[PDB]
Order: structure tokens, then sequence, then C-alpha cells
């Protein structure tokens, strides 16, 4: 069967400090939906909770035309094997491997995490991370989507389709005061533009590479980039359309509360064939 629940056990070493979490979840694999509660079992976290983002299960995502190979080697049990590698722009690495087993509709996750070079000043050691968010490239191609007719600006009537109390939004947004939102208005005003966007990939019928790039917001609003290289490694061979239409693009979006100890989780998925 296609996944219900779930549990994760994520645990290893942040700049050489071992932690450790175990927790519950749930989801639809109708739809892509995730939702998890994790609780440490070694006390406090002692960098932040956010760098487990997006790391804290495919298996829940559809694809447009059927399941994803992800669903698909769930759903006959054969399963696959993931190793992420993660960079920081402050020269700090994460690196990520995870492993599953299947009970029925019930996934048992365990995830590895090993990572090093995060500056005791850093935005991760001093617990500065508040949301995950798209690249400023990714960003952009959203606004030059609303900015319908190539001018360079958000105006009053093509910031109608964003909302679809408009005026003063708009007036509030537009901070230079000059009558329409600019690229920097928008980058400010940021509800619905926080999907990430992966790329994946078939080099072979038994590996996909996935890849993104994004940024952390910090608590003094400025951004913390990464990038992503994400090899998915199945025990069978992918079906022959999965070869074929490559390559796929998946929107993520994830939203995170937290103590220094409990995490509780959501995460939206949708798969597309165009970027
Ligand atoms: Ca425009
Ligand atoms: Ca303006």
């Amino acid at each position: 069967s296609l996944p219900a629940t779930h549990e994760l056990h994520i645990f290893g070493s942040i700049n050489g400090v071992d932690f450790d979490m175990v927790g519950q979840g749930s989801g639809n694999p109708n739809v892509g939906y995730e939702e998890l509660n994790l609780k440490s079992t070694k006390g406090d976290l002692q960098f932040s909770p956010w760098i487990l983002v997006p790391h804290i299960f495919h298996q829940y995502l559809p694809y447009p035309d059927g399941m994803s190979p992800f669903q698909a080697a769930m759903v006959d049990g054969s399963g696959y094997q993931v190793h992420r590698t993660v960079q920081f722009e402050d020269g700090a690495s994460l690196t990520v491997n995870y492993r599953y087993t299947y009970e029925g509709s019930h996934i048992k996750g365990e995830a590895q995490v090993k990572g090093t070079g995060f500056p005791a000043d850093g935005p991760v050691m001093a617990n500065s991370l508040t949301a995950m968010v798209p690249s400023e490239e990714e960003l952009s191609e959203c606004f030059r989507t609303f900015d319908k007719d190539g001018d360079g600006f958000i105006d009053r009537e093509e910031f109608g389709g964003i909302i679809r109390d408009p005026d003063e939004i708009f007036g509030d947004s537009d901070t230079d005061k000059n009558g329409r939102i600019d690229f920097d208005e928008f980058l400010k005003m940021v509800s619905m533009a926080d999907w990430c966007r992966s790329k994946m990939a078939c080099p072979n019928d038994k590996t996909l590479i996935s890849t993104l790039k994004w940024s952390y917001t910090t608590g003094n609003g400025k951004r913390y980039r990464s990038t992503a290289r994400t090899t998915y490694t199945f025990a069978k061979p992918m079906a022959a359309n999965y070869l074929k239409n490559q390559p796929m693009y998946v929107f993520r979006k994830t939203e995170l509360k937290h103590s220094k100890t409990e995490l509780n989780f959501k995460e939206w998925q949708k798969a597309f064939t165009d970027v």
C-alpha cells in the first residue's frame, strides 16, 4: 500500500556535538502532504533546529501521471536509499543518509546526519534561523510571472493577480512610495511565494539525482544561502516512464514550530513536468 503514517529517528553530530531525535508523523499520499513531531532524546539542541529542515519522506509524493518513483518503490516493497550533501555559503557542510523499512502503510525512517564547519558566531550555532525560503533566482521567476507586461515593476492592476484591504497592501509594499512594486519591494512583502523547487534527473534506471538551491532567513533579516545534491538509490529498476519524463520539478513548502527540544513540522509537495 501507499503510506499513511511514519516515524523518524534522526541523529548524528553538528560541529562534533551529538544529537538524537525521535517522533511520529502522518501524511496524505494523494496530495504530497506530511506532518511530523520530533522530540530530542539527549536534551537541548545546541544549534538551530531549522538546519534539520528540509531533512526531516518522498513516499508521500504523487506525480501528475500516477505515483512518484518513491511511491512505486514503497508499494512494491523494494524501496530505496538516500544520500544528501549540503553546502552553505560560509563554507559549512552537512550530509544526510536515509534508510527506510516498511510495515504496510507505516514508514520507519532512519536519518544519519554529519555537519561541520559552522562558524560558532554564524546563524546555525546562534539559533538565528527563522524560515526556509526559495533562492533569489526562483523568487525572481515568480516576480517576472506577475509582471505581465515586462516593465520590471508590479503595478496596481498586476498586483491583482497576486491577491488572487488590497489598496493598502499595495500601498504598504511600495516602500519608496513611487506608485508600484519593484522586485526588492516584492522580496520584502513576502504568503505563497515559499515554494522551493527541486530539479530531478535519472542517470540510470536505479538512480535519481535531485538538486536544490535555497536560503534560510535569519533573525537579523539576512539570507543564509545553501545548495544541496541528493542521490536516490533504487533496489529495483524504476519503471520506464520515469526515465523518459526527466527532468521533473518538485515545488515544496515547509513549516516548523520549535522549542530547543521539540519540533512540529509540516510539508507540502507538488510535482510538475515544467519549471
Ligand atoms: Ca508590470
Ligand atoms: Ca516602487
